[PDB]
C-alpha cells in the first residue's frame, strides 16, 4: 500500500485503491515512463462481470435479488449473442465512474454532475450529426456550460464503426504556405487537409471553425458544416490593455473531446463526445503561447514594450500571466463558464479527499494535474499522487486511417 | 527501448541507456509512483567491477593490460580487507558521473568541468570544517562561482561515518516560537533545535546563518561557526519595486548540498558535499513564495496595489513573477552568479541532446526538471523523458540522529 505525503501540511495517507489496478501502466521496476503521453473471445464476461459488481456496491444492493438476476443475463445475452447491452442507468453509472477514473483530469470533483445522452440507436452519419448537435447545444446553454457525454452505439465483430474524425467538436482551421509554415492552428492542419480533401472550402484566416468529419460503419466520412449559431466563441481583450483586443484572438467556449474511446464493462464506444467547461491555462497557455500551436508570446510582449533581448527579464513568464489574465476576463465578461487554475486545483484537492474516505484513494497524474503556469503556486504541486488504470475508463484509440 | 518523443519539434529517440539500469526504482506495471520525492563481498565486486570497467572506457582503455591489472588488483584487496580504495582519478571520474547521472538535476550541462577536492585523508572535525571552510571560499570565489565537491573518507568496516549533520553548508535558522509561527527557514527548525542543544546560542533574525554541525567517526557532533565573511550574500531589492528592498529580504549565494550520499565503484562516502549555482526559481518560487517556507506572495502580492480577494486576477502569478525578477536583478547587481528558468532549461536540452549522442540516453525526472512555475514556458516541458538510476549516483540518506 503505497505512502502519499502532502509536503505542504505534512499529512499522510495509504493508497488502497491502487492494488485494485487492471491495464499495466508503462512503468516498470528498473525506468520510470510517467512522462510518457501515449503509452506505448470470452474475456468479455470478466470485464463485464466486475463492472456489475461495481454497479450494485454503489447503489447499496450487493449480495441479492438483482444482483443475482442481473448477472444471468449478461451471461445469457453473451451466451447467444456474444455482447451485450447495457441497462441505461449501468450507462449512466459507467460514464461517470470513466469520468471519475480519468487520472490526468483535474475538474473530477463534478464526476457525479454527468449528463448522458444515449445514442446506442443511431445508424448514419445523419443521425450522428443531430445527436451531436442536440449535445453542443445542451452543453453550450448559452454559457452556462454543463457536462455531457453522447454515446453512439458499442462496436461488435463483423461490421464498421461509429467514429468523429476531428479530436474534438471545435477546432480551428491550419492552412500550409509557399513555407509550410501556418495560418490558424497548427495542431489541426492534418485534419483540415482532410476536410479540403472531402469538398470543403478552405476559408482566410486563423480562426476558422472547421466542419466535422462523421463516419459511420464501413461508409466513407461525410463532411457536415457546423452552423455558426450553435459554436459559441468568446473574443479575446485584456481589462486594461487596450490594444490587445486588436490582436484578433478568440476561443471557442466548448471543450468536446472526440478522439477517445469509452470502454464500460468490457463494451467499447469509439465515438462518445464528452464536454465540460475549460480551465483557463488550457486556453491562455498551451493553446495560444505553445511554440507549435498559436505561438502568440513574443506578439504579446512586443506590444507590452517588455524587453526580449533577454530571458531574465522574465519578459515570457509576465506576457503569459497577461493572456491568461486576458482569457479569464473575456468568459467572464462573455458569460461563459470558465476556472482558473487556482480554483481547479484546489477543488482537485477536496476531491483527493474525498476519495480518500469513498475509494482509499484516487489515480492521478502529477504531470498532467499540475497547471503549465505557476505549479508551485498551487496546492497539488506539493502533494505526491498515485498513478494507474481503473475501469471503466476513457482510453486512447487509433485514429481512423 | 522506450520511445521518447519531443512534441515541440516532433522528434523522437529511443533511451538505450535505460536498459543498463544498475538498481530499481519505485514503479511497477500496477502503478507509477515517479512523484514520490523519496523513492556481502559478491556485489561489492560486481558493483566495483562495473565502475572500473566504466572508467577505463572513459580513457578508451577498455580490455587492456592496465585495465585487467586493476580489476586483479580490486578483487584482490576485497579478499584481504573487506574492501578496496580508490584511485585519485577514478575519484574524480566517479564523483562527475555521479553528477552526470543525476535525474532531478537541470544543472548537468556542466557536469564534465566539476573541482573534486580529496579530503579522504581526514582525520577529525578540526580537519573537516577546514576542508569545508576552503570548499566555500573556492566555489564562492566573491560571487564568481565554481562547481565543487569535497569527499571526506569512505565508510569502512571498523569505524563510524563522517556526517555532516546540516543539509546545506549555509542555512538560515528556523525558530520556532508561540503564537506557533517560525520565524526565519521553518525548512530548518530541526537542524536549529539540534545546534542549540549542542551549545549554539541563538540569534532572533529571520536570516540568521546557522553553524556547522560536524561528525567524525565515533563522535558526538561538534558545532562550528562559519565565519561571517565566507558566506556570501545578495539583499533583494527589485529594479522598479522600491519598496522591495524594505522587506529585508536577503538570500546567500552558494548551494552547497551536504547530507547525500556519494556512492562509487560500491564504496560510499557518508559525507561529500557539493556546490554549483542557483537557478532563480529555487530562491524566488520555492524557498520565498512556498507556503511552507518564507511564505512571502501573500504579502508582495498586497503591496503591489493587486487585487487578492480573487483567484481570476492571478494576483499570485503576478507576484511570484515579480519576485523571480527581484531575485535574478538582484544577483546580477551583486555579480553572483544566477541563471533563470529559462536559460537552464535551454541549457538542458542541449545536455540531452549531447547525452543521446554519448550514451544513447539520459536518466531525466521530469517533475524535478520542468521548473516550478513558468513550466510549459520552457522546452522540456514538450520533451518525455525516462527515470532510472545508473550509478555512480548520488543517493538520499537518513538523518544521523
Ligand atoms: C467540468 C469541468 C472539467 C474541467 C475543468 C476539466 C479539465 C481538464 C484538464 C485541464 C485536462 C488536461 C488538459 C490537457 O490534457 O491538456 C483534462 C483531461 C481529461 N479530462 Fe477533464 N475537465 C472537465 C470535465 C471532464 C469531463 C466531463 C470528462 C469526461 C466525461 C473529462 C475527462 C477527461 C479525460 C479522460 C482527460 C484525459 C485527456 C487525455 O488523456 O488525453 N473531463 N480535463
Ligand atoms: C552548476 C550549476 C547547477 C545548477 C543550475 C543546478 C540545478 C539544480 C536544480 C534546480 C535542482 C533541483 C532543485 C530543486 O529540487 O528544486 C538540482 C538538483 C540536484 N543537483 Fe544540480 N545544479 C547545479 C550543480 C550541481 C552539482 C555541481 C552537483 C553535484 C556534483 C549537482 C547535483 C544535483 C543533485 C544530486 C540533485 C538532486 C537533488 C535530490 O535528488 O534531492 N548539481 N540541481
Ligand atoms: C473534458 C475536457 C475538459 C477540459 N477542460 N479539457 C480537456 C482536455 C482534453 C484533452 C484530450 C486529449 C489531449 C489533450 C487534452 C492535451 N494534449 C495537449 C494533446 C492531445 O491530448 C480532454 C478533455 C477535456
Ligand atoms: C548542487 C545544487 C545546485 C542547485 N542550484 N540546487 C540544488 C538543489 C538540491 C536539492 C536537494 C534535495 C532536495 C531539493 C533540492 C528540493 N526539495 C525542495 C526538498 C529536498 O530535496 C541539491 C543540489 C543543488
Ligand atoms: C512530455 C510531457 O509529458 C507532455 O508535454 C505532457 C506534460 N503534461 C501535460 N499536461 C496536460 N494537462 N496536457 C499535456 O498535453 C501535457 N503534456
Ligand atoms: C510532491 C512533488 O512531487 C514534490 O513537491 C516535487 C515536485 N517537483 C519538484 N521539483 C524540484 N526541482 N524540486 C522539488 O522540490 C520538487 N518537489
Ligand atoms: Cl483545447
Ligand atoms: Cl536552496
Ligand atoms: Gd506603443
Ligand atoms: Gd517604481
Ligand atoms: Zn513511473
Amino acid at each position: 500500500f503505497p505512502r502519499v505525503k502532502n509536503w505542504e501540511v505534512g499529512s499522510i495517507t495509504y493508497d488502497t485503491l491502487s492494488a485494485q489496478a487492471q491495464q499495466d501502466g508503462p512503468c516498470t521496476p528498473r525506468r520510470c515512463l510517467g512522462s510518457l503521453v501515449f503509452p506505448r473471445p470470452e474475456q468479455l464476461l470478466s470485464q463485464a462481470r466486475d463492472f456489475i459488481n461495481q454497479y450494485y456496491s454503489s447503489i447499496k444492493r450487493s449480495g441479492s435479488q438483482a444482483h443475482e438476476q442481473r448477472l444471468q443475463e449478461v451471461e445469457a445475452e453473451v451466451a447467444a449473442t456474444g455482447t451485450y447491452q447495457l441497462r441505461e442507468s449501468e450507462l449512466v453509472f459507467g460514464a461517470k465512474q470513466a469520468w471519475r477514473n480519468a487520472p490526468r483530469c483535474v475538474g473530477r470533483i463534478q464526476w457525479g454532475k454527468l449528463q448522458v445522452f444515449d445514442a446506442r440507436d443511431c445508424r448514419s452519419a445523419q443521425e450522428m450529426f443531430t445527436y451531436i448537435c442536440n449535445h453542443i447545444k445542451y452543453a453550450t446553454n448559452r454559457g452556462n456550460l454543463r457536462s455531457a457525454i453522447t454515446v453512439f452505439p458499442q462496436r461488435c465483430p463483423g461490421r464498421g464503426d461509429f467514429r468523429i474524425w476531428n479530436s474534438q467538436l471545435v477546432r480551428y482551421a491550419g492552412y500550409r504556405q509557399q513555407d509550410g509554415s501556418v495560418r490558424g492552428d497548427p495542431a489541426n492542419v492534418e485534419i483540415t487537409e482532410l476536410c479540403i480533401q472531402h469538398g470543403w472550402t478552405p476559408g482566410n484566416g486563423r480562426f476558422d471553425v472547421l466542419p466535422l468529419l462523421l463516419q459511420a460503419p464501413d461508409e466513407p466520412p461525410e463532411l457536415f458544416l457546423l452552423p455558426p449559431e450553435l459554436v459559441l466563441e468568446v473574443p479575446l481583450e485584456h481589462p486594461t490593455l487596450e490594444w490587445f483586443a486588436a490582436l484578433g484572438l478568440r476561443w471557442y467556449a466548448l471543450p468536446a473531446v472526440s478522439n477517445m474511446l469509452l470502454e464500460i464493462g468490457g463494451l467499447e464506444f469509439p465515438a462518445a463526445p464528452f464536454s465540460g467547461w475549460y480551465m483557463s491555462t488550457e486556453i491562455g497557455t498551451r493553446n495560444l503561447c505553445d511554440p507549435h500551436r498559436y505561438n502568440i508570446l513574443e506578439d504579446v510582449a512586443v506590444c507590452m514594450d517588455l524587453d526580449t533581448r533577454t530571458t531574465s527579464s522574465l519578459w515570457k513568464d509576465k506576457a503569459a500571466v497577461e493572456i491568461n489574465v486576458a482569457v479569464l476576463h473575456s468568459y467572464q465578461l462573455a458569460k461563459v463558464t470558465i476556472v482558473d487554475h487556482h480554483a481547479a486545483t484546489a477543488s482537485f484537492m477536496k476531491h483527493l479527499e474525498n476519495e480518500q474516505k469513498a475509494r482509499g484513494g484516487c489515480p492521478a497524474d502529477w504531470a498532467w494535474i499540475v497547471p503549465p503556469i505557476s505549479g508551485s503556486l498551487t496546492p497539488v504541486f506539493h502533494q505526491e499522487m498515485v498513478n494507474y488504470f481503473l475501469s471503466p475508463a476513457f482510453r486512447y484509440q487509433p485514429d481512423p486511417w
